[PDB]
């Protein structure tokens, strides 16, 4: 012999070959990704799927052998969700949450996670992931915050890009390449009430402002798919949304990708939404807005054929769409080597030791220090003889007692889309706990000999109950005795708080944006007993703290730092490393107070609530390091440009204290006057510098004039003559940072 | 001639005669309004200003001296906010805010508020408020929430078209009649953070489906100015907003009224919105954009000569401005009868007799009793000898103290509210008003209560002090324990605790959002004590706008919503608590339980993935629409007559109450429609008509509804207001509570 089975004649022919021999019920099914945990056979079998997602490692040898049994046999597509690692193989390495691995700044780093998840993935015979994330945190209420690279539109596509070049790798011949899926086009992550897939009241040109930049830039660069979100958006669902999906991504981006639905979006137009009567419409008006793969509606198998059938929608129209899906997997190379799952390779490169030492890079530049009154790094800083600490001179026996819910939890530490978060049904117990050091791992592996840890839950969290719903846990009086005995008996207490699964997540918002159950109480006893306490917290998005957490000696964000991750918490707090992450993302107050991000449009009478200051309690791009850094001279070198110049500058920084620190260098630019309201200032470039102790450095820096664009009104993304304004510093604190004036001219 | 002073000559003619002898200067300055109490002489000569606002009494006689001493002798029009009575006049009556009266449910009621403010306006020589507000409360964080109607589209454009009725009176030869102004047009109250004049991140079919509708309903009513917002709304502020300006506002709704911009618009173009290099480029493009009256940018004035001297505008567009102005100024009959302050009749009728009435019915009818264990009406309820006295000490009551509580239990200028008195816009009424005027929420226990009876107080909490900023600033008090411990004991040796809690002027208004909404200050405290001493609490909150409650007045006897009731609020409060009048008032606007759980109005969008917030119910405190009575109503047969209609037609449908209460009852029957498939999300249920029904105790009433077909639309894409075939429910009830709501579907072929 047949020409589709034949590696000689181009994929076209193949393709228009293969299509003339499939049924419509045949061709229905190729558009059709089904729920593998609801019986691979039914799938394969009686609907004719084109992919599988959520496969377990038995399933997907099933899957290749009920293919073998099928008329044509065309080889499946094998998605997983591979969020931060390969997230359900059993004993995968699992990286921070895309969330810390903003904050490390570093997208040769996150590269380099992208490309060992792939490795590992490939291995398992998975050729797609749902991943990476390229929603905007711009509502902390939101329950999926953790999956993003935070609020900046500039660095979530620096991020995003990263992820995008190390899955695919060199293409679609790379063995250990896999289709990377741009994920929730677009607007999912700012809804009403910050509610999951509530409405989007986002307006086409608000799109296009802070939503669509890092899609495109991924769009342009080849990422293989892209998944569209549950979100209705202004009236109108993205699954049957002709402006976002042909005027933009098809016509005015010309990408070339294939297209997946969200889980079920075509039958929640049905019962969720109510914007359509029946699945025969529901199917129909999927196919005439240029959906190809639909995900997990079975419905669609049996709609789409009533709906040709019926006349609603043409079998032209299907064709169209199992043409880009069957061209995909031809060039895949998938009916020649359908890439099985090969055991050899899951054993040598699954778990090795050069991504369990990405994996720790990562950990160690993820963590924010957000405040330290000078009890870190703790007594002095400690030297090694990895291996252990040697006690430094004058502290030859303390004791660390590290307490709370979080402090020897590591489903917790992996955080939502790994292990036994929820979606796998293979995993009820998770990864193999020997391969996560929690924070009290890390402290009691890394203490010197002649130093004690203890150990002591001091709160709860929550219980389920029915009303199914979080009760959250009152404080308890005897587990807080118990952990402030160990304070009591201890020089540091390191307090590990947070949330955890059930506050996280799909159908997860939360409201309040605090500490759930005994852990406000917990904070409170411990800050009173005079031990000094490191609060370090590990939660899946930025939480309001409370006033004795701001009382305490220091404070750690972690964001689930991952397998890792509690041993760069101990690292950190005994002065093995340095600490060098920066925020992606502010910190709020109160919930009330938002928003919070850096970028809000001008505008405002006034500056403040007059029952709350509108400054974020941590800002974006803030971070301590162990030193301290000058910054002096900002300089514009030439102030005058055209709209294809680049701006460049120069700025001095001095270390002027006793040990090195990766200092994270920020550009904002501001346009002073522009012809529609805009943000105050936006990042658009950064600078990693390395500063031993007294050194100083003078630093190149640059923005293409390109980039200082806005949209204006009818929707264009233009540079617009007139005066700018460049701001260098540590932070996106207006009192960090220095500026210095440029002109772009037409 | 000369024929513009002929009032025998036809308006247009006049118009073209005068617009024809001014100099351009002249021109711009007809199109300024100008704050009087910068100066009025400088105003009315230099500037040769068209209007002034917030005149002084001094200032509108001086005004009009001056305008005999300019060139071409224009009449100024002297235009004032009387937002809720004539505000900043020393002895005014002073009515609820607009959040107060709308709990009322009654336009009627509040067209006779609108016409006794006219009549009171026109006698001290103004001929034009700022009022009513339109917009829809949909975020509590907000600081003008209680200049609003509610978060209700139908129920804002009932009692807007009220107000506007009432101002304007038999039109404009009406002597007591004065202009309108449909204020804050559109999407003002729904910006970024609930701050003020934050982006309003509103699209299009947005702004069409919650925000114009009762707009569009004044505007074909006859509202004869509408104000512009100051915000930014998709990158474009109002005020240079050809889309709602001429697409909308001139375009689909014809509308010829005239125009005026929000306070400085034009300038804050420059130096807060940054989106005009320049004072002249920003005044052109507002010239450019069909503006009217600017506000209160003086420097409009040069920016817009320098405009048509650098032909940035054509001098043409000045000229279609003033006559617009100019044309209004004629209608009027300003240049034969200029509207002079009377004092005869200012004695006659400002706060007269009449007027405290329509004030006390208002406020009677405003107060919402929210929760009540039983307690209420205290002691049994208490009867008068006298329509006026104390009321009589009743059987099984012969000696009851009454401990009246809480920073707001005394305080006539919280009483009042914003934009009345010395609420801060006006510099000429330092002590506010009268204060033997208002009576406050102790004033009407000490005035009602039986002889035999002990009405005691203690003030609990205090709420704030000012501060510079920490870089003016509110610095919330702290609970203090000796003033707790005074408000205990009163308690302890009380029958009854009414804590009076809330907020004050420096929490509410213009550039004052909150973002907790909780009580500030030591106000949570003293209810904890309170709460804790064992004597009945009843929580009286006097504040702007629905506020977060702590658990203990969740624990409370009672809780009584009153959202600055005016004058005689006292008054109603304790003849509430008595049992001298029953609860009428209903939820205007629903109560969140934290900041972070809204949105919480009523008529959300489906489509949310889950119900409730995994750490908080979605579930408001209280609902629209609710409210008790002292009596219990039974709603029991929800019939649609016919279940068939098409685009002209009514639905109609009986309900059936039941008084199976002992004690009589105004209840108010509110009928929401759900459009069970839409072609684009659309809320679940929004509010179409309403009804009150009396019931004396143990009647039945069987209780006729309709709502037209024309009603039940939705926006779709594309955007426009139409009725989609298909399903729909009938849910009626007392609240807007599911669980309170009968259900009736019927079709709509
Ligand atoms: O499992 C596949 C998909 O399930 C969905 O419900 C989530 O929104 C996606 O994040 C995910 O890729
Ligand atoms: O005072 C006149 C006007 O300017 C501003 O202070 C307010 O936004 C308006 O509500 C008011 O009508
Ligand atoms: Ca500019
Ligand atoms: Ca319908």
């Amino acid at each position: 012999t047949l020409p589709y089975l034949d590696p000689a004649v181009p994929v076209a022919d193949r393709v228009e070959d293969l299509l003339a021999r499939m049924t419509l019920p045949e061709k229905v099914g190729q558009m059709l990704q089904l729920d593998a945990r609801d019986g691979v056979g039914p799938a394969v079998l009686e609907k004719h799927a084109g992919s599988l997602l959520h496969t377990s490692p038995e399933n997907v040898l099933a899957a290749h052998e009920l293919t073998g049994r099928t008329r044509l046999r065309i080889p499946l597509l094998l998605a997983e969700d591979c969020i931060h690692g390969h997230s359900f193989w059993v004993g995968a390495t699992i990286f921070p949450t895309q969330l810390g691995m903003a904050a490390t700044w570093d997208p040769a780093l996150v590269e380099q996670v992208a490309h060992a998840t792939a490795v590992e993935v490939a291995a398992t015979g998975v050729h797609w992931t749902f991943s990476p994330v390229l929603c905007i945190a711009r509502d902390l209420r939101w329950g999926r915050v953790d999956e993003t690279f935070g609020e900046d539109p500039f660095l979530i596509g620096e991020l995003a890009s990263a992820m995008v070049r190390g899955y695919q790798g060199d293409g679609l011949s790379d063995p250990t390449g896999i289709l990377a899926t741009a994920k929730h086009f677009a607007g999912y992550s700012e809804t009403q009430g910050g509610r999951d897939a509530s409405e989007a009241d986002i307006s086409q040109r608000k799109l296009r402002s802070w939503f669509l930049p890092p899609f495109e830039r991924v769009a342009r660069e080849g990422c293989a798919t892209f998944m569209l979100g549950y979100q209705s958006m202004d009236g109108v669902p993205v699954t049957v949304n002709g402006w976002l999906l042909d005027d933009v991504l098809r016509g005015e981006w010309g990408y070339t990708g294939t297209l997946v639905t969200d889980w079920d979006n075509v039958g929640r137009m049905v019962w969720e939404q109510h914007i359509q009567p029946d699945y025969v419409h529901a199917s129909a008006a999927a196919v005439r807005a240029g959906n190809d793969m639909v995900m997990t509606t079975p419905r669609f198998f049996e709609g789409a054929l009533e709906a040709v059938d019926r006349g609603l929608v043409e079998e032209a129209a299907i064709d169209a769409a199992v043409r880009r899906i069957l061209t995909l997997k031809f060039r895949l190379g998938l009916f020649e080597d359908p890439r099985r799952p090969d055991v050899a390779r899951q054993q040598a490169v699954i778990a090795s030791a050069e991504h369990a030492a990405v994996n720790l890079e990562v950990a160690r530049r993820s963590l924010v220090l957000l405040t330290n009154d000078g009890t870190l790094p703790f007594a002095g800083g400690l030297d090694r003889a990895d291996g252990r600490a040697l006690a430094p001179a004058g502290a030859p026996a303390r004791t660390i007692a590290v307490v709370g819910p979080n402090a020897d939890d590591d489903h917790t530490q992996l955080g939502d889309w790994a292990g036994a978060s929820g979606q796998a049904d293979w995993l009820p117990d998770g990864h193999p706990r020997e391969m996560t050091t929690t924070v009290l791992d890390g402290f009691r592996a890394l203490a010197p000999e002649g130093w004690a840890v203890t150990h002591a839950r001091g709160a709860d969290i929550l219980t389920l109950a029915p009303d199914q719903v979080v009760v959250p846990a009152a404080p308890d009086d005897a587990l807080i005795a118990e952990a402030v005995a160990a304070a009591r008996d201890a020089d540091l207490a390191v307090a590990v708080v947070g949330d955890r699964i059930e506050l996280v997540g799909e159908g997860r918002s939360t409201a309040t944006l605090e500490l759930v159950g005994g852990q406000v109480a917990l904070l409170d006893a411990l800050v009173a007993t005079g031990t000094p306490v490191v609060v370090v917290v590990v939660a899946s998005k930025p939480l309001v703290l409370p006033p004795s957490a701001h009382a305490a000696a220091a404070v750690v964000w972690a964001a689930n730092p991952g397998m890792r991750g509690g041993q760069a918490v101990a690292e950190l707090v005994l002065g093995l490393i340095e600490p060098e992450g920066r925020l992606p993302i502010s910190f709020a107050r109160h919930a009330g107070q938002q928003p919070t991000y850096y970028n809000v449009v001008r505008g405002q009478h006034g500056v403040r609530y007059a029952d709350l200051t509108q400054s974020p309690a941590f800002a974006f791009g803030e971070g301590l390091s162990y030193t301290t850094v000058e910054y002096a001279d900002l300089r514009v070198l030439g102030t005058e440009h055209g709209p294809d110049d680049v701006v460049r500058a120069e700025v001095t920084l001095t270390n002027t204290g006793s040990r090195p620190v990766r200092e994270t260098v920020q550009v904002y630019v501001s346009d002073t006057v522009t012809s529609v309201t805009w943000a105050e200032k936006e990042l658009k470039a950064y600078r990693k510098v390395d500063l031993a102790p007294g050194e100083s450095a003078t630093v190149g820096l640059e923005v293409p004039v390109a980039d200082c664009t806005l949209v204006d009104a009818h929707g264009r993304r233009v540079v617009e003559p007139g005066e700018f304004e460049l701001r260098v510093g540590p932070s996106s604190r207006e009192d960090a940072l220095l500026r210095a004036s440029f002109t772009v001219a037409g």
